[PDB]
C-alpha cells in the first residue's frame, strides 16, 4: 500500500494512481511575486459556531478529527467558492524536524506543519459524489511555525496518546476549530487535487497568508505517533507530507496586494 517511506513514497504513487502525474496536482510552492491580486475575490466567511466533533482516529497516515456533516453546521462560504461547503475533517502533516512538514510552500520556504480543513459542497449530496467532481472540495490550508504554544491545540495535543496506533479512535466532542484560525483571514487560492492517493482533482484549495505558531513541545506530540497498527513494529509518523508538484497551466491568485 501507499506511504511515505522509501519504498511506498509519493515517488511511487504513479503507478497505482496515474492522475499523479495529472494537470492539477496539489501541492505546489507559492511564488508570491507571480501571484495574481484579484480584487473581484469575495472575503471568505467561516462558520464554525455549530461545528460538533465526533471523533479522532489514527488512519495510518495521519489523525482526523470528523465532524457531523448531516446539517450546514460548520460552513465555508464567500471567496472564489460558490455555493455552501460543509466541514467534514480536519487534519495535519508534519515533519521529522522544525524546517519540513508543510505541504505547500511560499517562495519555497517550508513550515513545520500544516493544517488542512477539508470542507465539501453541498449541491452534491455527499462526500463521496463531491469527490468526483472538479469544484467538489474546498481546503482551507494554515501553516504553523514553531514559536510560542497555540492554546486551542493543546486539547488535540493531550488525546494523541490515546490514537498511538493505526486503527485506534477516541471521542472527541465539544472541540471548537475556531481556535486554530489566525487572526487574518487573507488568503491565496488555485484549483488542485487532494494530497493522498487517490489524489483527485476536485480542490478548490483556499492557503491562508497567515500561519499560527505551536510551541516545539506540541509539534513533539505529533511525531510520536506511529504509521503502523498495534502489535506491528513501530514507524514514526513523521514526514507525511508530499513534495510541492509543477503548476503547469494554472495562476494562483491571492486576495491581498
Ligand atoms: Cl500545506
Ligand atoms: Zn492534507
Amino acid at each position: 500500500h501507499w506511504g511515505y517511506g522509501k519504498h511506498n513514497g509519493p515517488e511511487h504513487w504513479h503507478k497505482d494512481f496515474p492522475i499523479a502525474k495529472g494537470e492539477r496536482q496539489s501541492p505546489v510552492d507559492i511564488d508570491t511575486h507571480t501571484a495574481k491580486y484579484d480584487p473581484s475575490l469575495k472575503p471568505l466567511s467561516v462558520s464554525y459556531d455549530q461545528a460538533t466533533s465526533l471523533r479522532i482516529l489514527n488512519n495510518g497516515h495521519a489523525f482526523n478529527v470528523e465532524f457531523d456533516d448531516s446539517q450546514d453546521k460548520a460552513v465555508l462560504k464567500g471567496g472564489p467558492l460558490d455555493g455552501t461547503y460543509r466541514l467534514i475533517q480536519f487534519h495535519f502533516h508534519w515533519g521529522s524536524l522544525d524546517g519540513q512538514g508543510s505541504e505547500h510552500t511560499v517562495d519555497k520556504k517550508k513550515y513545520a506543519a500544516a493544517l488542512h480543513l477539508v470542507h465539501w459542497n453541498t449541491k452534491y449530496g455527499d462526500f463521496g459524489k463531491a469527490v468526483q467532481q472538479p469544484d467538489g472540495l474546498a481546503v482551507l490550508g494554515i501553516f504553523l511555525k514553531v514559536g510560542s504554544a497555540k492554546p486551542g491545540l493543546q486539547k488535540v495535543v493531550d488525546v494523541l496518546d490515546s490514537i498511538k496506533t493505526k486503527g485506534k479512535s477516541a471521542d472527541f466532542t465539544n472541540f471548537d476549530p475556531r481556535g486554530l484560525l489566525p487572526e487574518s483571514l487573507d488568503y491565496w487560492t488555485y484549483p488542485g487535487s487532494l494530497t493522498t492517493p487517490p489524489l483527485l482533482e476536485c480542490v478548490t484549495w483556499i492557503v491562508l497568508k497567515e500561519p499560527i505558531s505551536v510551541s516545539s513541545e506540541q509539534v513533539l506530540k505529533f511525531r510520536k505517533l506511529n504509521f503502523n497498527g498495534e502489535g506491528e513494529p513501530e514507524e514514526l509518523m513523521v514526514d507525511n507530507w508530499r513534495p510541492a508538484q509543477p503548476l503547469k497551466n494554472r495562476q494562483i491568485k491571492a486576495s491581498f496586494k
